[PDB]
């Protein structure tokens, strides 16, 4: 795996131990050849857990989720795929990795995927060598993949809203239940419906997995309702999955706003990480996947893949050379590779309205194109009324950082940041510059 130009897909089984046997023997062998070598979580949990599994070997912990005295010596550094991408896009030196290991490589967030592109192309460049691990390569048609244990596959309807009958099953159940929805708006109902019929739910999302996940260890739960972000790396001891098998789709629409378009169906990538939350315990046979729809290839045209481009068309890679996306999902998007790319100060603008402005990337390229500056936050009341955004159907409304009310009318509407009433919240924060 460790030549240089190689790029190995270690698409081992969910639960195989990819991350807890194989990295430590990949990570070893690395520090014997002095191969500078990064290591990319998906999640800070994630990262806490590579902690445990490589602890005493020599690795830079670039997270404040992990708390251990490095020696100064380390020549193998772990960070998250957001940080990675974060970094290239700064200026930051970022040391050319000769081997670069992503784990959970399916994540299907836009600086992961950048960071896919960046990595595969420098392996494709002869530069490096890269480990990609993941059950679900990109492209994967296969939803039912192997697992540690024997699976019971289930169709069945799912609801999807508050219920008073005709899903006795869900609620029959004795064990642990890890539920995908496709948004937080979504699980909040149901997960209301639980908690009304005597249910203990947790609720995770990637603003609050983190934080949340850690309740999964410290109480006792009956339900795990959970968006997509439990697909990278999350493990519970449950033995039922139920899997709406949706999602929602950022669609750009005429290169103008962003919407969110469905729920509607997962990947095959998707579905079989939702069920392969469970399955994973060989003394546990008989773990439960009860699904209520059909997969489909829904990443083709997905915003994620476009912003993805937007992230290395402004990464420097050598001279004017760009990054291309990883060969198995560069057709996901259709792109003119550099059509993105910013001068240095509305590169900079971009990164900032990311990184502090915690803008979604499509909306930040709206805005730094455009000769906007950071701070300058007319553009939030300046769109046409169709942009109006709405907080309990009235228009939204912040006091601006010069004390005048006005409605939240952005001129580039982007249904991301007001997806949910935290997403709202920043949003009008932001408007109002307070950050
Ligand atoms: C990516 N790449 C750039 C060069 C170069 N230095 O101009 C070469 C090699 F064939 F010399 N590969």
């Amino acid at each position: 795996m460790l030549k240089k130009k190689q790029l190995t897909v270690l698409d081992l089984h969910p639960g195989a131990g990819k991350t807890r046997r194989v990295l430590p023997e990949i990570v070893r062998e690395a520090i014997k050849k002095r191969l500078r070598t990064v290591i990319l979580a998906p999640t800070r949990v994630v990262a806490a857990e590579m902690e445990e599994a490589l602890r005493g070997l020599p690795v830079r912990y670039m997270t404040t989720a992990v708390n251990v005295t490095h020696s100064g010596t380390e020549i193998v550094d772990l960070m998250c795929h957001a940080t990675f991408t974060s970094r290239l896009l700064q200026p930051i030196r970022v040391p050319n990795y000769n081997l670069n290991i992503m784990d959970e490589a399916h994540f299907t967030d836009p600086s992961s995927i950048a960071a896919r592109g960046y990595i595969s192309t420098r392996v494709e460049m002869g530069e490096a060598a890269a480990i990609f691990m993941t059950a679900t390569p990109p492209g994967t048609r296969d939803a039912f993949p192997d697992s540690n244990s024997p699976i019971m596959d289930t169709e069945v309807e799912v609801p999807e809203r508050a219920w008073s009958s005709g899903f006795d099953w869900v609620t029959d159940h004795s064990g642990k239940t890890v539920w995908f929805v496709p948004s937080v708006r979504n699980g909040n109902e149901i997960a209301a419906c639980l908690t009304k019929a005597g249910k203990r739910v947790i609720q995770l999302s990637r603003k609050t997995f983190e934080t949340e996940f850690q309740k999964t260890k410290n109480q006792e739960w009956d339900f795990v309702i959970t968006t997509d972000i439990s697909e990278m790396g999350a493990n519970f001891k449950a033995d039922r999955v139920i899997d709406s098998r949706r999602c929602l789709k950022p669609v750009i629409l005429d290169g103008e706003r962003v919407i969110l378009a469905g729920p509607m169906p997962v990947t095959h990538a998707s579905a079989a990480q939702r069920r392969g939350r469970i399955g994973r315990n060989p003394n546990k046979p008989g773990d439960e996947y009860m699904y209520g729809g059909g997969c489909a290839e829904t990443d083709e045209g997905h915003a994620h893949w476009l912003e993805a481009r937007m992230l290395l068309d402004n990464i420097y890679l050598q001279d004017g050379l760009i990054a291309s996306l990883y060969r198995p999902e560069a057709d996901k998007v259709a792109a003119i590779e550099g059509e993105f790319k910013l001068r240095t100060e509305q590169r900079k603008t971009f990164v900032e309205l990311m990184k502090r402005g915690d803008l979604p990337v499509w909306l930040a390229y709206q805005v730094a194109s455009a000769g906007i500056t950071y701070t300058d936050r007319r553009w939030c009341f300046d769109g046409t009324t169709n942009n109006t955004i709405m907080e309990d159907s009235v228009p939204a409304e912040v006091w601006t950082k010069y004390g005048e009310k006005r409605v939240l009318k952005p001129r580039w509407m982007d249904a991301r940041v007001c997806s949910d009433h935290a997403a709202l919240k920043s949003f009008k924060e932001f408007a109002a510059g307070k950050r």
